[PDB]
């Protein structure tokens, strides 16, 4: 085993493995959006920054479990990342209440491995799941939430639609 | 012939004659647009400034190519100057969709003006194309169509009209 | 067809798609170097920042790409992001070896979407090609064909590869 | 009792007692290989910072559980210190070896101690544990296994082991 390893369950291992592979799908799904909001039949600047932002933070997060799994003397294990559910992705309304759903896919998945982490009595991996992941996810979900209601009450489409955009922008 | 004339043909001189035409064709209709847009009845001043700029460009432009036909020891021949289409230019709307036909006419007649200067084989004069024509015009054509996108979104009349003005603006 | 498109094939379009994924396979395995060079038994970090900022590179390249299809009317479709070759890189100069070798064959595939280009006469094409591309590709090349040289002469394993290293971070 | 303690149990403080005792005999430690390494007959003075600044660090960690003793109204029991196992450390590769076991050993009490703290419902002090004990011990141990990987690269003797103390230094 590494020089470093101790306390480090496999299972924790493999687990943060899956969760970088989860993360990049993520980032990815995320990029797919940015682009579709810059289609001149789209044109909506505000979501494609958003989108391009979130893109950006899921690749840290994947990132940042990348450096723990060394951290702990763990292997890196990449695997292929999954094209995007879909390639266009409706109105901005639909897109946030995909991206709503997916960010809860993703927190349910950091709960799970926040459990196995605690079940394997592992304090450190429980405080970066808490520190680093699920306050994040928390704030995230509250944000996407918060903008679905602010874009369904100015729209959710035509001059709404247009004036949301430019909050985000 | 002229002491700087260099692999320099003669089609390629009267087709950059075309060309600087076009380029003052299009920089008036721009001009009367600009203006149409600052009638009482009218007053649209995002609509006005943009068109403004656009007029403007397009006889920079012209005079680029001007230029251009004395590095190579062309002779510039300066014909009438058309009338635009139209005096009245009817909804923002409208205006942007005769602008992008406008564009993409200019982008044709550059490639074709490419073309005879591949056939040509001047390297010179397609370079030039390339950097300083097409590339302009490619973003151009891409920015009016989001235009036209956003205000089908916001408007395209009434309360969606004023408001994507004023991001013009 | 999209309001922009204008002298644009669907054969330089498909091939951007391909080209779109290819450089996101570069990403992702030069992102698999970046974090093998940080494991606590290699601890390279000189190599580590080298490949950490080409994953990024490539993936701003695919970006560009996808700018670009959206700036002509394409419509981009993403694929499946294949799983890097290898899990562990080996030594240093391996890894330079295998970057080498993938350099390599990301020309290829540019310069094979140049002739496709060319022969669908697209210069807003081969413009993008050379000047956001081939160049780049080029002086890439030629830095890691360096680096190689480099290597070879001080290490390319022990103190010469601590040394190397250095000159990298 | 203490007017402030609440919710305490007397193993946690008998045991932080033991944690207090452990920071301080590795303080102490840290600081005979600091001077080890300003032998005339050894002079390695990146090594001597580097386990100066340990020492410094494994005091400030004493302290800090003695200032949480007396914020949770324990009572801070001081011991012996014990010698530091060792006269002489031999090699920076064996000083660095037996840094890295001594490391290992404080995590382990750490995590005991974590473990104690959870069975009798204490988040107040697994808290503690998590933000200030044992993500630094993970980032040290990760550190000196960089640290040693890095020396039998570039060493671990003789040239490289000079070379190596510089990058400390």
């Amino acid at each position: 085993a590494s020089q470093v390893r101790q306390n480090y369950h496999e299972d924790c291992e493999a687990s943060i493995n899956k969760q970088i592979n989860m993360e990049l799908y993520a980032s990815y799904v995320y990029l797919s959006m940015a682009y579709y909001f810059e289609r001149d039949d789209v044109a909506l600047p505000g979501f494609a920054k958003f989108f391009k932002e979130s893109s950006d933070e899921e690749r840290e997060h994947a990132q940042t479990f990348m450096k723990y799994q060394n951290k702990r003397g763990g292997r890196i294990v990449l695997q292929q990342i999954a094209a995007p559910s879909m390639q266009e992705w409706g109105t901005g309304l639909e897109a946030l209440q995909a991206a709503l759903d997916l960010e809860k896919q993703v927190n349910q998945s950091l709960l799970e491995l926040h459990s196995t982490a605690s079940g394997n009595n592992d304090p450190h991996l429980t405080k970066l799941l808490e520190d680093e992941y699920l306050e994040e996810q928390v704030d995230s979900i509250k944000k996407i939430g918060d903008m679905i209601t602010k874009l369904k009450r100015a729209g959710p489409h035509g001059l709404g639609e247009y004036m949301f955009d430019k909050e985000l922008n």
